[PDB]
């Protein structure tokens, strides 16, 4: 019963437009130094004439506060195979969902809608440990009369200084064809490069320390304009020339951004390890396949090609000092019937690039058990099986699994999602990999989508909402999403555990048994974080 | 707390996706003979895996039952200037809205989502009076087991038999450029015709009894493909031949469809009565304006045109026995200052077609008081004034008025809407005119729209959500809508009051004071219909 309502919320609960107004005029936060922390300024107009509302900070200049508006996106259905307890927004969804973050400080307030601003504060290392407080001012208008509300935010800055994450690597398969579709660019033109740079930058600032390189276009579908950063020419039948300029430019750029580790494209097409990679040549203005679409991975054409490419890849890797900081891929999620196919490829690799060390999504243990993949990446559903065999490994999730498992879906509750870094830490993963940073377009088709109105690349329910991307295409690069922010705060919690000497076996992490059985309460997150930042 | 919930609801409350499951296993309806009645079969899945559900009727053959699926549309905001006490779906909106009706009997059931089928029953005049019961059968699948549920429906059909509506006329300005834009047809091609016929049949089956003729294209905006049903040639400068073949074909089709009365496009452009209508001729393949688009309404150019068209119009009207069954429009929605210009034009009309009686949408009472229009159409907001004066008049709305006033918007509760016919009856309206039956495209621009994702012609809040269309474009014709059905049943209530001889002054209608103050309860509708159908 008030014309306008503002309150402050933790960055860990969602604010759906229907949700009733809160009061909450103060907010208490905990932060390590050399970190960034986040919160929500929520508002609900009780008037029926539309108005304007603008969100500013005062007294937080040294915190470098970045203010964004939480935009909404349609969500038609809940995802499949998620019990209601495990689903965010019961009673508010299906419906509108907060996800994209827009760079606006003043928006329109609409009648009886609840919306939020998302503030990120950069807690610098050179900050006195203690409580630092500032104000957020909300300015709106009732009729012609201007009004404001001042809200109070205090941050308990800890003595703890976060040190760069180490011995843990995160990679996403950012997509260059996705940029070329959503922005209508020629692949690798200057706008393409500008957007790619903005993406890799967004990644490394969110915890992604591995720069993926799509040297070969990664999809079974044949494109007219594929993302293949390796320039490949064929001056005679079967003689290949390789031009590394794009990959070189990429690697130089990524190193200038902060990347030290790099990941490469597969060498055999997915599901079965039975087909060669599609490799294209520029014919006038088109890109045509160098060979057939059905060309076998054991065919003399592909073997000849590899006997030329792999040594040249080696030359490049050494010349540029990439060889030790490069993960290489063979073929993904090989099923338990083309093991020998994989093994054939592996042995061909051994005979043609013995130096090469292989990393592959592999969820059946009787693959790592036999060191088929040098660095196996099970899906978290198989993490426990790899952990009884004591095979060191990475983890990945995509779409599956769901329900009680970890994911970062639209309907994954944010506290459950913030648990990611803790689970990576306590369960001693070597790294995390995800296919869906910015899969903005139509699954398996050279056709653009619309992330702002389709969250599953047109493949629900098989593809879950929010799985193909965590960023939204914006005019100059990615727009961060609430999920991306919470995930990066989660990786930052991994960094906290690291830089506070907390051991995976510490009893305060004890309830984190598997990637399915672990505390989802924001209360757990808050109190654990307290202990860690207070004793430090 | 069962895997699958099915219940029965009236046609008068919406069913939102978050809406909690109900139990109501039977449902009493009441109808009069020769009527159409409606109800809803709702289901919420309580399973995490997708399933299929099919709706069927059993034992309702004589009622020619129609089974349709209630589709959902986005609703970004609430409409402005509507207090909570007047909004439908509080705490479920903004979000997904039930509105489009789809010709499917079997769909996917999605997790934790409340959806419903819409069933229209045809109660025939011959039918014996009394209580007629039939059943609904819901067939879904749980895992691998086939599940089904019988629901009971009792119709209490009265002795009263509905006589066709007398002395009250409904017209909607359906748009043929709307057809041209959404279906990407060339104007007046055979597909355009088949779709127009579909729309006209729809309108008359929903109690719209006036066929609108867009003889001139109504918009102030210059289209390259205008909808100008009159063909106009200019063999010498300023001599105009007219070809009526398309208006002939339209009138033939409408009369074959049951249409008796007809309405015509305006003669001066809207707001100020100052500019000439845009009239076009063909130039090879393009359409050209005949004159400047700044052309003055009192210019010599335009008057010389009217001196030729009006007698020619009169010939056409005589040749087809239209003259007495045709409404004519001068210039839409002129403001209070503009009466001057209207007077000027009106007298021009009198001196060049003295036979012509014009109706127009005129909110200021000085239009009616001074007989500037032969049939005034005040906005319902202004109705009471014309009633205080006992000036006969039509009523209309559009976008506004809002709040407690009657309207037909997305968030207008359905009981409020069903009161439409009752207020028409008790308040002695001559007729009802609405501008937006199928305005499917961008407000004032020659660009398609998407009525499935946009509901205000891209003009929220200016245009309110739900104003520009009550029908959706399906592949062979219109798709009905919940609001459309309820509104047709409102006109059907006008027919009920008329057929049982309930005088406007009957006490049961005493609560209906203005178009802003009147009972909005579904109990009121139900109990009053009870009274009328038991006296009979």
């Amino acid at each position: 019963d008030a014309p306008m309502a503002v309150w402050l919320q933790s960055s860990l609960q969602r604010i759906f437009p229907q949700s009733p107004a809160q009061t909450a005029a103060a907010l208490e936060l905990q932060a390590a130094r050399n970190s960034r922390v986040s919160f929500q300024v929520a508002f609900r107009s009780n008037m029926k004439d539309q108005t304007h509302i603008s969100c500013s900070t005062e007294g937080a200049e040294t915190l470098h506060p970045r203010v964004r508006y939480v935009g909404l996106v349609p969500m038609p259905h809940f995802n499949t195979d998620v019990s209601p307890e495990e689903l965010d927004g019961v009673g508010y969804l299906p419906g509108w969902l907060p996800d994209p973050l827009y760079p606006v400080t003043k928006t329109e307030a609409h009648p009886f809608e609840s919306r939020s601003f998302w503030i990120t504060l950069q807690i610098p290392a050179s900050l006195s440990p203690g409580i630092h407080d500032f104000h957020v001012r909300m300015r709106w208008q009732e009729g012609k009369e201007e009004k404001d509300k001042l809200l109070h935010v205090k941050v308990k800055v800890s003595a703890l200084v976060l040190q760069p994450r180490s011995n843990f690597h995160v990679t996403h398969w950012w997509r260059g064809e996705a940029i070329a579709l959503q922005y209508e660019t020629k692949m690798f033109d200057e706008q393409w490069w500008k957007l790619t740079r903005a993406c890799m930058k967004n990644l490394i600032e969110h915890g992604n320390d591995v720069a993926f390189i799509q040297n070969f276009f990664e999809l079974r579908a044949v494109f007219k304009e594929p993302c293949q950063m390796l320039i490949v020419r064929e001056p005679s039948p079967g003689k290949y020339e390789f031009d590394w300029s794009r990959i070189k430019r990429f690697v130089d750029m990524c190193r200038e951004l902060g990347y030290k580790k790099f990941e490469w494209a597969h060498l055999w097409l997915y599901w079965g390890v039975q087909d060669a990679m599609h490799v294209y040549k520029k014919e006038g203005n088109a890109y045509k396949l160098l060979w057939a679409e059905n060309l076998s991975g054991t065919s003399d054409t592909y073997i000849h090609f590899l006997k030329q490419y792999l040594p040249q890849l080696h030359r490049f890797l050494l010349k540029e000092n990439l060889l030790s900081d490069s993960y290489f891929h063979l073929s993904d999620e090989p099923w338990s019937e083309h093991v020998e196919n994989y093994k054939k490829a592996r042995n061909i690799l051994r005979q043609l690039a013995p130096w090469m060390k292989v990393m592959d999504a592999l969820s059946d243990v009787r693959y790592g058990r036999e060191q088929l993949t040098d660095i196996p990446i099970p899906i978290i559903s198989s993490d426990e099986a790899y952990r009884k065999e004591q095979i060191p490994h990475w983890v990945y999730f995509c779409t599956g699994p769901r329900n009680k498992w970890l994911n970062r879906l639209y309907d994954t509750p944010l506290p459950k999602l913030r648990m990611s870094g803790w689970l990576f830490y306590k369960l001693k993963a070597l790294g995390f990999l995800h296919w869906g940073y910015n899969f903005w377009y139509t699954l398996d088709k050279e056709q653009p989508g619309d992330p702002f109105t389709e969250g599953a690349a047109y493949a629900y329910p098989g593809i879950a909402y929010g799985d193909p991307f965590v960023v939204y295409p914006g005019p100059d690069g990615p727009y961060d999403s609430i999920r991306w922010e919470v995930f990066s705060e989660s990786l930052q919690d991994y960094a906290i555990l690291q830089s506070a000497g907390i051991q995976p076996e510490d009893p305060m992490l004890a309830a984190l048994h598997t990637y399915e059985d672990f505390p989802r309460s924001e209360q757990w997150i808050n109190e654990t974080l307290k202990k860690i930042l207070e004793k430090a």
